[PDB]
């Protein structure tokens, strides 16, 4: 059992709720919450922005220290920091940002890194201002994580849109 309430089961380990975020993890206090990362964590917008504002920065200045020490993530790839406020940890995952060029088949990749941790709160990857179809994220999601993964919608009209078409 977790404490994790109100989701509905869309699968053996995947999980769906119209849900702010930042209120989720607040409530919940998640071993891992999931970031919609840049590959600069740069969290200026959309879920990494609301994240960052909600750590009064100090999810900012931490990851500035990660990028002068190590350089940029890959897109797909990711990096554990710390979850402040919000969580134990945060995993920065970088899914392709359509908006940008980058290919969708780095979206499977991206998801993969979920699949070391054994349960997390998450949005769903290159959804938002990162341009791909939430539709074929979730998709994604559903057959690449094996994990437990509770995924936040917020967004009341693509959360039932993304319920009342899901196979
Ligand atoms: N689940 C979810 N929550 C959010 N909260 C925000 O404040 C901004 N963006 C998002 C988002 O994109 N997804």
């Amino acid at each position: 059992v977790n404490s994790f309430s109100g989701y509905l089961k869309l699968t053996d380990n995947v999980y769906i709720k119209n849900a702010d975020i930042v209120e989720e993890a607040k409530k919940v206090k998640p071993t891992v919450v999931v970031n919609a990362a840049n590959v600069y964590l740069k969290h200026g917008g959309g879920v990494a922005g609301a994240l960052n504002k909600a750590t009064n920065n100090a999810m900012q200045v931490e990851s500035d220290d990660y990028i002068a020490t190590n350089g940029p993530l890959k897109v797909g790839g990711s990096c554990v920091l710390s979850g402040h406020n919000l969580a134990k940890h945060c995993l920065h995952v970088v899914g392709p940002n359509v908006n940008k060029g980058e290919d969708i088949q780095l979206l499977k990749s991206a998801y993969e890194n979920f699949n070391q941790h054994e349960v997390l709160l998450a949005p769903l990857l290159s959804a938002g201002i990162f341009g791909a179809d939430p539709i074929h994220s979730l998709r994604v999601c559903v057959d690449t994580v094996r994990t437990n993964v509770y995924l936040a919608v917020f967004d009341k009209n693509l959360y039932d849109k993304l319920v009342s078409s899901f196979l």
